[PDB]
């Protein structure tokens, strides 16, 4: 679809994005379906169409929001859900509803749709995800970082799984921009632990307690590094499986160098993953 126009369900043709006028009458609310630190999401209706309609929760998460929003308006692809409507006074968002839902569900989903619960179609699930950090990555604005994945079950929380078995981005609240000297930071609070990127990691030792004025900004390879993570979730323990992790331990392990310019690209990922699939 043009910018500015979506397309769902049976609709043969492009229509242009729902106002305010359109979600104040023509949407009926049904159940609520997430939540959510800066949306309520509620499972909709919208003539024949299941949407999600998502709610700010509070007006102090409003810049958070309307990031999200930008973000989606401007990277609609068959990487992001689809964007039906929004209205910014009432701070609603319309999209297309994704009874899936979260790729959290993954193995429960794969309990009717075992044609698909195979290594084959988890590595073509995971080779679409690497699909979307790469198109984040090169997005019609600029380079951006999926900053709201600080653990496995919170970076699945922002896909969706559609019927099909595609895989699409969601939240998109946290998508600062890398380029000029612009570098970036996931938030202003210490991160820890080991699924964040090293670099994500503070620098300075326990004598230097953390001050985020202090803490270095960082680029796309925190992604990079987070690969590794959501194509195992992804493979899970099917037959098959533990051959397709041997062959992608080495890309992996270049995933997970702490040196982040010696990560590959979002690109790199994807070709050897695409060379792993067709020999196997
Ligand atoms: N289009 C959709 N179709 C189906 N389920 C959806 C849809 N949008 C959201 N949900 C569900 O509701 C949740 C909404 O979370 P999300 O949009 O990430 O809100 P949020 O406030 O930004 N959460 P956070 O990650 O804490 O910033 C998702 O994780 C899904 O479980
Ligand atoms: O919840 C929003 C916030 O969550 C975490 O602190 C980080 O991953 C940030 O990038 C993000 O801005
Ligand atoms: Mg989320």
């Amino acid at each position: 679809c043009p910018p500015g126009y979506f397309r769902m369900g049976r609709m043969r043709q492009c229509s242009r994005w729902l106002s305010c006028e359109e979600l104040r009458t023509e949407v009926r609310q049904l159940k609520r379906v997430g939540e959510g630190a800066v949306k309520r999401v509620f499972l909709s209706e919208w003539k024949e169409h299941k949407v999600a309609l998502s709610r700010l929760t509070r007006l102090e998460m409003k810049e958070d929001f309307l990031h999200g929003l930008q973000m989606l308006k401007s990277l609609q692809s068959e990487h992001v859900v689809t964007l039906v409507g929004y209205c910014e006074e009432d701070g609603t968002i319309l999209t297309e509803y994704h009874p899936l839902g979260s790729l959290s569900n993954l193995e429960e989903t794969l309990q009717k749709y075992q044609d698909v619960n195979t290594w084959q179609h988890r590595l073509q699930l995971a080779m679409e995800y690497v699909s979307i950090i790469n198109y984040l990555h090169h997005s019609p604005l600029g380079t951006r970082v999926m900053c709201d994945s600080n653990d496995l079950p919170k970076t699945l929380s922002q896909y969706l799984l559609t019927s099909n078995f595609s895989i699409v981005a969601n939240d998109l609240d946290a998508l600062p921009l890398v380029d000029s000297g612009v570098l970036i930071k996931c938030g202003h609070r210490e991160l820890h632990g080991d699924f964040v990127a090293p670099e994500q990691l503070w620098p300075y030792g326990e004598d230097t307690p953390f001050q985020d004025d202090l803490m270095p900004s960082y680029n796309e390879k925190v992604d990079i590094w987070k690969i590794p993570d959501v194509s195992s979730f992804l493979l899970g323990h099917v037959e098959g499986s533990d051959m397709v992790r041997f062959h992608l331990f080495d890309i992996h392990k270049a995933c997970k160098s702490q040196i982040p310019a010696e990560r590959p690209t979002a690109q790199n990922v994807l070709d050897a993953y695409q060379r792993v699939f067709h020999s196997l």
